[PDB]
């Protein structure tokens, strides 16, 4: 079963996450579309996943990946976000439920980038309660995770890809999308609760 470690808003942990996740908020070109107009999100809480079979699978995974990449695992923090975050930290990531690189699953350097998929491609219908993708009031959900890019691809141009092209791990495609084909390549670390904050006037 999966554990939630619940941070301290003392903690430099939490900290170090709410940092990294308020200061990649970027202008988006949709002008807030699919996520919202924001400048700042109100971390409601920030807790660490802890679970014995994801931990296992990711541990042998990245034993592969280093193997093949010069004995480096060539992780990186990274945010994903989706209406699946719920079955993420318990069964972890599923590549089988999978896009502008491919049949993969994405990671961004930029919450927001992130915040804008968590009701779905396009923000969806937005939240659940008011069909609105730039909700102030419903608590939306993120991951922060470890993700296991191994060597990496680079691709340039929108390709359907079912896997990261031979001798590599995962695809970095043009900002620049993190996108590696099998789930074990990541853990969602951290499971982060807020709401994005209405700009002031
Ligand atoms: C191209 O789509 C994306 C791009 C970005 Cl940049 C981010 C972010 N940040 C998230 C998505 C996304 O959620 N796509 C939908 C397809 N995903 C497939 C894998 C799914 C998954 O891992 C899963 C695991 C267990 C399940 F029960 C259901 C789904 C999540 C949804
Ligand atoms: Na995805």
């Amino acid at each position: 079963g999966t554990i939630l470690l619940d941070l301290a808003p003392e903690d430099k942990e939490y900290q170090s996450v709410e940092e990294e996740m308020q200061s990649t908020i970027r202008e988006h070109r949709d002008g807030g579309n699919a996520g919202g107009i924001f400048n700042r999100y109100n971390v409601i809480r920030i807790q660490k996943v802890v679970n014995k079979k994801l931990r296992e699978r990711f541990c042998h995974r990245q034993k592969e990946v280093s193997e093949e990449n010069h004995n480096h695992h060539n992780e990186r923090m990274l945010f994903h976000g989706s209406p699946f975050i719920n079955a993420i930290i318990h069964k972890g990531f599923d590549e089988r439920h999978a896009g502008m690189f491919g049949a993969g699953i994405y990671f961004a350097e930029n919450s927001s980038k992130s915040n804008q998929y968590v009701y779905g491609i396009g923000g969806g219908t937005g939240c659940p309660t008011h069909k609105d993708r730039s909700c102030y009031i419903c608590h939306r959900q993120m991951l922060f995770c470890r993700v296991t890019l191994g060597k990496s691809f680079l691709q340039f141009s929108t390709i359907k890809m079912a896997h990261a092209p031979p001798g590599h791990h995962s695809v970095i495609g043009r900002y620049a999308e993190y996108v590696i084909y099998r789930g074990e390549q990541a853990y969602p670390e951290y499971l982060i609760t807020y709401q994005i904050m209405k700009p002031e006037a």
